């Protein structure tokens, strides 16, 4: 579509952390968002999840938030997982509707840039061990 | 685990086609046996499907089956995908609790390779893109 | 750097064809311009070609180029490939010292989208075999 | 071909370290061999060089030795990257006819796996991102 074009306002969805709180994207608002959708079953999802946390921990402490979601269609291979696989960033799941029907999630892996104002920088974002992605990332912080 | 060397006995599973009949992977005992697991919403594993697909017309009429089988969760968006991008060979789907707990489908793009005995070729086999696995096939047939 | 942004000005370098003709990127100014930078080594280069050829096709006739340049360090393991792998597209090659300095290729697989105002539409163009790129073109063309 | 079937003599080659001085394969006779074929301007392979250098890392003091060998056309760049990006691995380079000519190194990235008695285990080994690698080395070890 064309609700998905640079500039396009973002689609609000809301996901779950680990201890089970709600959270919404447009609770960070007025930060670039950066998201990572995976899967515990997508191989070539969790081959870019080093990069994911690298860029993580290099941007820390800056107006940026790395949200890595997972897809999983239930909750607990997703838990599962976590338990034996340590990571640094905060991690969420979602099923939101709105991924499949405002985001053309369609297929994974996929990653979203979004900017301070909420707005679409790239909805089919470099992955995170492209060369560009840090470029691009200081390109709107 | 040790259970999945080359040499060792193939562990059947079953599958679904689209008109939903039951088959097993047993069936095909006999034939040489190269297994493409995917799901709809694996864009690396439909990356792979024009490979698979044209290693199937290939070695069309020789003593091997091509096997494309679908992990999805469900079958609705397994039959909503196969309705919209059309294929040749015959397409599976299965949820069998044998691929997590005898094959050790963790993540995919997953392959595998049988041979005529019904053993092990390979239970992490090449992907059907990779330069070496007509080669393969060919030792096997 | 920053000469590389959306808008900026299209960097322009020679390429030979097989005949040996040299061109130039500024030849196709007023179309639509999609490079593909490989090399006959490059395995994974090699794995977007029918993509990039499939697009070729879907695209023939409007005012598009797509631009296959291979990078290979001499010409002749080029000619010897196409020699015995056919392609439809017209197949360019450069050692074009604008490649590494202006335009920064650095790596390969390394996909480029011009405008037809000879301007940059992404320097880190998707890959032809995503989900996104035939959108891409489209708003552009 | 045929000479690269598992179970044959690995075929030997020459490589030059950073300081220049020349090794042979046969040099490392009587550890596993796992080899890692890139160049500097192969994004995919240095995708999967953290993956390299953290097995290496694993079963350091283990009788396998890791090698990851440039192919680039000439020395410079090879040493130039090194330069700007730090590795723990000790690196080598080659150009030896013996690659092309009878390990069939058509494409990169290509990984080789050898046994202690110097006999190939697979001559397009998985790559060292895989899930099965760590399993398949330590089969051999
Ligand atoms: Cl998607
Ligand atoms: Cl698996
Ligand atoms: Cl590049
Ligand atoms: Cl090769």
């Amino acid at each position: 579509a064309s609700k998905l074009l640079p500039g396009q306002p973002a689609i609000d969805f809301e996901m779950l952390d680990v201890e089970g709180n709600v959270k919404h994207l447009a609770d960070f608002k007025g930060k670039v968002i950066y998201i990572d959708l995976w899967a515990t079953w997508c191989g070539p999802c969790i081959q870019e999840s080093p990069a994911f946390e690298a860029l993580g921990k290099k941007y820390v402490g800056k107006d940026i938030v790395f949200l890595p979601v997972s897809t999983d269609t239930t909750t607990k291979p997703w838990l599962r997982y976590l338990d034996g696989h340590k990571k640094e960033l905060t991690q969420y799941h979602s099923n939101d509707v709105a991924l499949k029907e405002s985001w053309a999630i369609m297929y994974i892996p996929r990653f979203i840039l979004i900017d301070k104002d909420f707005n679409i920088v790239n909805a089919y974002a470099p992955r995170p061990s492209s060369e560009e992605i840090g470029t691009l990332i200081d390109s709107v912080l």
